[PDB]
């Protein structure tokens, strides 16, 4: 129940606003979603324990225009990345243009937040992967 979702139909919520609304996140029945095209912002919240081996959050979000990634550890914002198809000029390694975010092995648990918007149907698949998952990616 640590993979949770919040639909922000206002599209106005920022990271600070979302952190005030943690109780509004509800558990996902699968690590993916699809919604008809709308101006909503979909937020993902993933709570993870301290990690022992290299791992990544993988996201395949075709046609997502704005994707914002935030990592929180010990109540503080430790990572803050703005990407998506409407943020060009960033070179990504994978042919699929999937997104990878490295999850630190630093003795502390974490919470990740991802904001996604599109003018197209809003869809993504996502999961935590280790090195073994990484080397088979395309």
């Amino acid at each position: 129940q640590n993979w949770r979702l919040l639909r922000d139909e206002s599209a106005q919520l920022r990271i600070a606003d979302v952190l005030q609304r943690k109780e509004q996140f509800r558990p996902l029945a699968k690590r993916s979603f699809i919604f008809p095209a709308s101006p909503q912002a979909v937020w993902l919240q993933v709570q993870l324990p301290a990690q022992k081996v290299p791992s990544w959050l993988w996201i395949f979000a075709p046609r997502v225009q704005y994707l914002d990634y935030y990592l929180v550890q010990d109540g503080q914002l430790v990572r803050d990345q703005h990407t998506g198809e409407s943020r060009p000029f960033q070179e990504r390694p994978l042919p699929s243009r999937s997104y990878l975010f490295s999850l630190p092995v630093d003795g502390k648990p974490m919470t990740l937040y991802v904001r996604m918007t599109s003018n197209h149907p809003l869809m993504a698949w996502f999961d935590q992967i280790d090195e073994a998952g990484l080397v088979g990616l395309e």
